[PDB]
């Protein structure tokens, strides 16, 4: 039971409507991308992400002044292809360099190191920013390391108030990977999403199961347990943020200035007494608003007891998973100047204050 | 499966969160409702309204600059007592009146009728407005006339803004008055709600059956018919909207100078060609964003077919019924007064704009 027409036609009908509410956007063909209407915008760093539909507002709802210059959206969640990023890039790019906004995905990473590969060879300055916050890895062998979820919308916002205010593609790079060492993120889902081309939902549940640790892309979580109320869930979660906050890995970046992939080790520490952070109660689809403020209420008590200050939050549905019925949580530590960002006027479809 | 925790406590953990969540609102308690945190605001219409829990982020996402005072929240799906709204009307009278903005229900119309008087009675100037959009009724005996639904949204925001620039309680309430007699809704469900105290959902829909015509309580619609296509429900919703949207009733206002209910017999005139409209695609919980602007992309089609002009619109969650799965249209008729209106500054946790 879906509020669609032909299988086939689904995203061109929910694009033509965006475009249609959204005179802010321009809703480009002949590859689909979406840049804000007066991209590309002249003596500063363009901003672009991209990743599958049924994220929504995820990334197409971010695009505006102090966020994305531009999105690109693929299938129902599937990356982009090659051509939409390069098209996309060279679309917004307004003299000053691309930035990319790359979610830890196999099939996101690869398209867009095949982009990124692709627009340096056209003259396009561009370096990467690689998203890994969830902190929920199944104890098996593999490989894809942690997955990029929620937490790549708070990135986007302050990296993006950073491009407005006019720093450089280093330091706005710069910025990114070092707000990624310090966000954790993990989800919940009471109930499966179903894709379009399914007829039945990504997983089913007892009605007394919850699938902990699970994605965007309607994948069952790390394991299945009992659910038993919103303070025990949340509970797990804030625990695990803990447990699983210290986290060494290799990440690659592209650098411009030698035409190549530079890796590097990158640690994240756990949150601490003492860290001030900014909190994110995300909606994966299909929970009631007034959960989330259930949700917000425990987070806080917990926050409190273990000496992290809550500086500022969000609540809502900004990162889903079409019609999952579950919840993120996100923590991002900030300091004075990242919460100068976040203050920061934002203008976009899902973000707008002045 | 709920979010939630002892079930005698759901709306108290919401509520706590809330409150938590946005320092820009203040909880009163014994009797709990919610203001602005500098309310009473001295020199101006103060606007007041409320509804059961569970239509979030109506009422209290709405507190804010030139929404707005404050509202009242009742348990789930039940009016508010008339205590909680004499006591809130209190607090927020900035000296010019209160505007009480009632939806069209026998709880709500009886307890904000009680509370009118009441406060009449303690010296404040009070006065009403009905909000009674939905044209889907039952062909049946009954007597409650058309329910209160997303309307009352863009009418609180409409009324918030003449309120905030200072327009007299008569002006404001003629306003919201004359904006009900040109705002028309109609929801429909694919599935339904559950209650917390309940464990079982408000109805049952065979895979290709929806709900046609159904409100905010998470009651049955006025029939149920086969589900077959986006398209086919968003013709039969625009179709249902105008050969629907004459309607002569009776209604009540307080009026304040004579100490009175007034009677009167107003006429709703149907959406014509050459109209300009505000087009709201609201969600009634827990359908995808995505599916929303499919929604919108039909609508627009219709709305050029039929000669209507939608000037501005939204689209998201904005007058909720728990989790269900489902939808609304309302448009509302506009000129380029009302669209000033909707222009100018709100700011409050559901809509900001500056």
């Amino acid at each position: 039971k879906k509020l669609i027409n032909d299988v086939q036609d689904v995203l061109d009908e929910q694009l033509a409507g965006l475009a249609k509410a959204h005179p802010s956007l321009t809703l480009h063909q002949d590859p689909v991308y979406v840049t804000r209407a007066d991209a590309p915008v002249a003596g500063k760093v363009a901003l672009l992400s991209g990743g599958g539909s049924g994220h929504e507002p995820m990334h197409c709802g971010y695009i505006g002044q102090g966020m994305l210059s531009g999105a690109c959206p693929g299938e129902i969640f599937t990356s982009p292809t090659p051509d939409k990023i390069f098209e996309c890039a060279m679309q917004v790019d307004g003299g000053e360099g691309v930035l990319l906004i790359i979610k830890n995905y196999t099939g996101d990473i690869l398209n867009f190191e095949t982009a990124t590969e692709l627009l340096h060879d056209s003259g396009v300055k561009v370096t990467t920013v690689v998203i890994d916050d969830d902190v929920a890895v199944k104890d098996s062998l593999y490989t894809a390391g942690r997955r990029g979820v929620a937490n790549t919308v708070l990135i986007e916002k302050l990296v993006g108030a950073a491009a407005e205010r006019g720093d450089s593609l280093d330091a706005c790079a710069e910025l990114g990977r070092k707000l990624n060492n310090q966000g954790h993120s993990i989800g919940i889902a009471l109930g499966a999403c179903t894709v379009p081309a399914a007829g039945k939902p990504s997983f089913t549940l007892a009605d007394n199961e919850m699938e902990f640790g699970v994605g965007i892309h309607g994948e069952p979580g790390i394991d299945r347990r009992p659910f038993s109320s919103l303070d025990q869930t949340v509970d797990e979660m804030f625990d695990t943020l803990l447990v699983n906050g210290s986290y060494h890995r290799t990440l690659r970046f592209w650098d411009y200035q030698q035409g190549s992939w530079q890796e590097e080790q990158q640690t994240k520490q756990p949150l601490q007494s003492g860290d001030r952070v900014i909190a994110l109660v995300n909606n994966l689809g299909a929970t009631p608003l007034s959960e989330l403020y259930g949700v917000y209420n425990r987070l806080t008590t917990r926050c409190q007891q273990a000496g992290l200050t809550i500086e500022r939050n969000l609540i809502g549905a900004y990162c889903t998973s079409l019609d999952m019925t579950g919840f993120s949580i996100t923590l991002l530590k900030v300091d004075d100047e990242t919460l100068a960002l976040w203050d920061a006027p934002v203008h976009t479809p899902a973000l707008n204050w002045g």
